[PDB]
């Protein structure tokens, strides 16, 4: 009698409920490590499913070995399975598409096929603000890509650059790392110099004098405080009853004040020139159906802009110091140049004379390909998309990573891939350029094919706008280093490796260099 069996399941049912909570409690957890080790076996049947990696803890899945050494996960992933594999990272399927193919699978990818923002959303909104980037569909995020690239002009670059100068050349005066009126050479941590350079170049070029003012204040606090919830923690717990996420808050709040205060004065005084970011935005912030920004999504979308290219470009010149300090070569050979294209230092310098700077933009180019600042770019994948020559489907709910970081480091793409030659990019010292043809998505025409294994700045809709005025700001930042000083290691010391846990892949500190000026002698004019 199978009734008999029945009665049985319910007893059964009722003595397990009876087991002492020793057992229970171990049985709720032995049941899904063991249903989880079942699932995986069968799911590693499917043949329209990429390779699965294997994982013990349920949830949790392979994020430790990915969150630690992503490169390395992916090299071992892809001797196993090739370059389409898949794996768990905390409760999320990451559908991995390696190479050049990845890149125009993932940054190509339909419109309605992936999001940015639904994998982007928590990771930013917290930090920025409402209703800008992340918060807010595509079409909102292409026309603010296109106000804020409005302000990102060969003339507004020719602007910056005397007034980048004069930030660098303030901060070596007046910062206690370096104080060369005082000191002929010294030690210093790059990764407490460069956030600092960083921020007051950048304050003072896109924020303008005003905010930039602020730093030199308690203000800077915020600044600091804001910073700190830049993290991928928010992943996975963005808001929590601690005390981080109070003055991150706080920051948030008090900061689009300012801007919010300021923007609200421009308009009152109509004080509203041509002179920084928050000028253009205010000019020019009005979405094709005619809505206006608010300013608190302006003051949101300044946060957004200047959060983003702090750490990017802070991490690009650490790597830059951390090369040339074990470089000497690549010094004397950099400082050959500023003496040729300056007129032995006799003219100043201009962005046009930047670009007649070809090993200064090639060493920009190169550190960017051994240390790309972002080693994975995330999409939620909306509906079931077909990887093409496979039976593979990507079904809606997964993600797909997408990784030109990794192809970077390759020797089949990059001979001696570990290897920092600024000589592989000669005669093509442009940040990029595109191989042929071209698509506008909202904010300019840029490249239509994203199959380039250099991609530091990614492709397709979510591309960069950054670049220009991230070598603007990197190239005005190292002529200076290179005309002012030479540095190199402490002994024995050498490039550290980078911290991928992080928001940029910037590297392991503390990371030390010494340095000493060319002309001790030399003294920065101006009153402190
Ligand atoms: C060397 C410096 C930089 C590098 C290597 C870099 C890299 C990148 C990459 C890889 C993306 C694509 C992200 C994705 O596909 O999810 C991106 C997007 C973006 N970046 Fe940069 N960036 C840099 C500096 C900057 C600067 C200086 C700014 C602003 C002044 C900026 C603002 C943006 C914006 C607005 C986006 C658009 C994201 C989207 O539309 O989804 N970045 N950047
Ligand atoms: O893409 C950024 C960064 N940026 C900065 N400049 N250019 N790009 C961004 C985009 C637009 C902005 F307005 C500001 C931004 F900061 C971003 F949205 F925040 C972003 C997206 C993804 C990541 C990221 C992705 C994966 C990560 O994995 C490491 C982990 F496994 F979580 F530990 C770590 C970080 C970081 N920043």
């Amino acid at each position: 009698i199978v009734g008999e069996a029945l009665e049985y399941v319910n007893i059964g049912l009722s003595h397990f409920l009876a087991l002492p909570l020793a057992q229970r409690i171990s049985l709720i957890i032995i049941i899904p490590f063991i249903y989880n080790i079942v699932w995986q076996l069968l799911y590693s049947l499917r043949k329209d499913r990429p390779p699965l990696v294997f994982y013990w803890i349920p949830w949790v899945g392979s994020a430790v070995v990915y969150g630690m050494k992503p490169y390395e996960f992916f090299e071992e992933c892809q001797k196993k399975y090739g370059d389409i594999f898949s794996f768990v990272l905390l409760g999320r399927v990451m559908t991995v598409y390696l190479g050049p193919k990845g890149h125009e699978f993932v940054f190509n990818a339909k419109l309605a096929d992936v999001s940015a923002e639904a994998a982007y959303a928590h990771l930013t909104t917290p930090v920025f603000g409402k209703g800008v980037i992340y918060d807010c569909p595509n079409s909102r995020l292409m026309e603010q890509k296109k106000f804020v690239k409005g302000a990102l002009t060969k003339e507004a670059f020719k602007s910056y650059v005397p007034l980048i100068a004069e930030e660098v050349y303030k901060y070596f005066r007046d910062s206690k790392n370096f104080r060369l009126n005082e000191r002929t050479t010294g030690t210093i941590d790059v990764m407490v110099t460069q956030p600092e350079m960083t921020i007051f170049t950048a304050s003072r070029s896109l924020l303008g004098k005003e905010m930039r003012a602020k730093l030199d204040t308690d203000f800077a606090y915020l600044y600091s405080d804001l910073d700190k919830g830049f993290t991928p923690i928010n992943f996975v717990f963005p808001n929590l009853p601690l005390e981080h996420y109070r003055k991150r808050d706080h920051a948030q709040k008090a900061i689009s004040g300012t801007y919010m205060s300021l923007i609200k004065e421009r308009r009152k005084n109509n004080d509203i020139q041509d002179r920084d970011l928050i000028d253009s935005l205010m000019k020019n912030s009005t979405y094709k159906d005619g809505v206006k920004m608010t300013d608190q999504e302006i003051a949101n979308l300044l946060i957004g802009v200047l959060m983003g290219g702090q750490h990017t470009s802070a991490a690009t010149s650490a790597w830059i110091l951390l090369h040339l300090a074990e470089r000497p070569d690549v010094q004397q050979e950099l400082y050959e140049e500023q003496m040729r294209v300056l007129d032995g230092g006799k003219k100043e310098l201009t962005y046009d004379l930047l670009q007649e700077m070809p090993l200064l933009n090639q060493t920009i180019k190169e550190t960017l390909r051994m240390h790309h600042p972002l080693h994975s770019l995330f999409r939620k994948v909306m509906k079931d998309m077909h990887v093409p020559n496979t039976s593979y489907v990507i079904p809606a709910g997964y993600h797909v990573l997408v990784s030109p970081g990794y192809t970077h480091l390759r020797d089949e793409y990059f001979p001696n891939a570990h290897q920092f030659n600024i000589h592989r990019w000669n005669n093509d010292s442009a940040s990029s350029y595109s191989v042929g043809e071209e698509v506008d998505y909202g904010f300019g025409a840029i490249s239509k094919g994203v199959s380039s294994p250099y991609l530091p700045f990614g492709g397709g809709r979510h591309r960069c706008i950054g670049e220009h005025f991230a070598y603007c700001q990197l190239g005005v930042l190292m002529s200076i280093f290179i005309r002012t000083l030479k540095w190199h290691y402490p002994e024995g010391k050498t490039v550290p490796p980078p911290d991928f846990t992080s928001m940029v892949t910037l590297p392991t500190g503390p990371a030390k260099i010494i340095w000493e000026k060319r002309n001790p002698e030399q003294k920065i004019g101006g009153r402190h």
